[PDB]
């Protein structure tokens, strides 16, 4: 039940569901964005073991691979939907700081830049680089770290 952001470690910008609704449709695009609000507040669904759910707190949603493959290739685009099953598991690695798929590919900003424009979309892509980073804090402290797991 722990509420956080979700920081790019390399420019502090955050993971936003693009336009920052508190109700977005399913398949809204997660952008990277610098702003800080309750619309972007995310939690995490622990399902089994290291594997969960990342749900936007304001709306249920939770995020997807785009089409919802269980194997999703390299630019796979990220988005929002409703749908809980077992191709939305992530895990949140708070040692390595990245968020990674059950399938073996990280979230990235689109292109990988260490300081993303607002509105970069995010994909999946199986390389590890410091523009892939990304470290879960405080909603009343955006530099404390908080455990994402209870």
């Amino acid at each position: 039940m722990t509420t956080f952001l979700i920081k790019h470690k390399a420019s502090g910008k955050f993971l936003h569901p693009k336009g920052g609704s508190s109700n977005p449709a399913n398949d809204t695009n997660l952008v990277l964005h610098s702003d800080i609000h309750e619309r972007m507040y995310f939690q995490f669904d622990v399902v089994d073991e290291r594997w969960g759910y990342i749900k936007h707190a304001a709306s249920g949603k939770i995020v997807h691979p785009l089409g919802g493959k269980a194997d999703p290739p390299n630019e796979t685009k990220l988005v929002l939907h409703q749908d809980r099953h077992d191709r939305a598991l992530f895990a949140m690695d708070f040692f390595n700081d990245n968020i990674i798929h059950k399938a073996g590919k990280y979230v990235h900003p689109k292109g990988g830049s260490t300081n993303p424009p607002n509105e970069t979309l995010t994909v999946m892509h199986g390389d590890k680089h410091g523009a892939m980073e990304f470290i879960f804090v405080s909603p009343k402290n955006k530099d404390k770290r908080v455990l994402v797991y209870v």
